[PDB]
């Protein structure tokens, strides 16, 4: 209908139910895993995945959207392989995840080459399947902005004009690169409303958020439990100082798991066991936090 | 007994003939192909790699070292599938290619742990198999000796130190990096004429290329063909004044192909620059020292 599913048959955008915007299912280097086949454990990695999901579909979750793409080991059958067996709405993406500099193949090639690549999932299909992105992944980090990280960012805007997809982005918090990739799409025509900018849960400076979300794009709480960017009561104290300042037309919350003595209740199922039990505690009707599960992924892939 | 071939018997190190020491049998990067398969050919592929090759056994080649690596997409299943329609002795090796950083998967990594990698390349077998690395490549170019290449290449010390195969290396020639590799190697307790600093072909200034020889280095004449970084006159009139300034020991001439620049093939060597360098009063003895005597003792 609107938006692609992994192994199923294309659904509205309204009928995306409770979402998790930002999980990944397995995460790995691809030159590392096709050099060194002996590091990894397909069916171990395939067992951590099913298990989680169902267990996140007991919760009450219908759809993960999982931004796994080229540098993060993107595998639609590996995906394919495990919606057989949950029955979960797995929405797969394009794009290119780096910080700094992008790969040799792309050395010295046309910034509308990178997004047919794009095109090419988004209308074609993923790695010679039928299977299509609904959306594109970018990045940008502790570098930020870098001239490759730039061309990137400016074939996602191609790709979204093209096919009218949305875009996920990775940010760093504390260095103003969320502001900086929301800036560059924008300015190439880029429906702020079709840019969820995510990773700025790690920070307190609630202003820097509030710019970002005033402007017109998503914010993205999306790393609930890893401890070390921020602790999981600082990211509730935050998350409820934005509800109660009107900001819930533009949260949405997720965990950024990839299925420990510092990885503590790290999981795709924190949210349901602390943070909305957390929310509703301090006076948070169901209809405030079905915006940010529902309606927030509805309009995004509207 | 010695170096170990893809699709092939252990060798001994004095058996390895007529050799080109560097030529790349396919390079791509891994993350474009896994995310991209309709982007490239499995078979075109294969077979561009089949007709270069045998031509190269026609002009009298034995062993072709490739120097494919993490990062160019290594895949010994393609290396083997393209040695029994050849018959070729191919030394397939281990390591990591990078310029900067990198995978996201050696954050907070223990130095060793990608030592390690290699060590099971060479010791274990590669990618699931009993083909087992025969050298370590390691890299560097414009960026220089970034904070993550420097790991790369005492890593790669550390897995000569264990296994004692040789060092084959990825160096800008116009930046003092191969120098910088075969610094830090030799102050890590690296044989200096285990290491082979690569593509210093593409410069003129031979006082840079004789420094690093002069050390104990096998110098890489290696980009044969490829005009880009130098034309092939000025490759030539390069190697005979090093000849003649007899550094002969320690030079190894290579195409670093990947099956402008329009003659760059595997054989340009033979169709030009032998014929050139032999014309111009050099023996017989001093070219079997470059092709065999030099890879000979770099593996031994
Ligand atoms: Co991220
Ligand atoms: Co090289
Ligand atoms: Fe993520
Ligand atoms: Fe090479």
């Amino acid at each position: 209908m609107r938006i692609p599913l992994v192994g199923k048959d294309s659904i509205e955008s309204k009928d995306i139910g409770f979402t998790l915007i930002h999980e990944h299912l397995r995460a790995f280097s691809e030159a590392v895993r096709q050099q060194w086949p002996h590091l990894y454990n397909e069916d171990e990695e395939f067992r951590n995945a099913v298990n989680e999901v169902k267990r996140a579909m007991q919760f009450g979750v219908k759809t993960i959207v999982d931004p796994t793409v080229m540098g993060l080991g993107r595998d639609i059958r590996f995906m394919e392989k495990v919606v057989k067996a949950t029955g979960i709405n797995l929405v797969a993406g394009t794009g290119i995840w780096i910080y700094i500099d992008l790969p040799f193949y792309f050395l010295n090639r046309s910034i509308d080459e990178i997004a047919d690549l794009f095109i090419h999932d988004i209308k074609e299909g993923i790695q010679g399947t039928l299977n299509k992105a609904g959306f594109v992944k970018i990045a940008a980090d502790e570098p930020g902005i870098t001239k490759d990280v730039e061309k990137v960012i400016r074939a996602a805007a191609i790709a979204n004009k093209e096919t009218k997809v949305p875009i996920i982005t990775h940010s760093n918090a504390h260095n103003n690169t969320g502001l900086e990739q929301q800036r560059i799409l924008t300015e190439e025509g880029v429906d702020p409303g079709k840019i969820l900018i995510g990773h700025l849960g790690d920070t307190d400076n609630i202003d820097y958020i509030k710019k970002i979300a005033d402007k017109g794009s998503f914010i993205g709480l999306d790393r609930y439990g890893l401890d070390m960017f921020l602790p999981v009561d600082k990211r509730n104290e935050t998350t409820l100082r934005l509800i109660k300042d009107g900001y819930s037309d533009k949260i949405m919350i997720s965990h950024d798991y990839c299925c420990p003595k510092l990885a503590p209740r790290w999981s795709i199922t924190l949210i349901f066991e602390d943070t909305i039990p957390f929310l509703k505690r301090n006076g948070v009707n169901e209809e405030v936090i079905a915006t940010i599960f529902k309606e927030n992924p509805k309009k995004f892939f509207s």
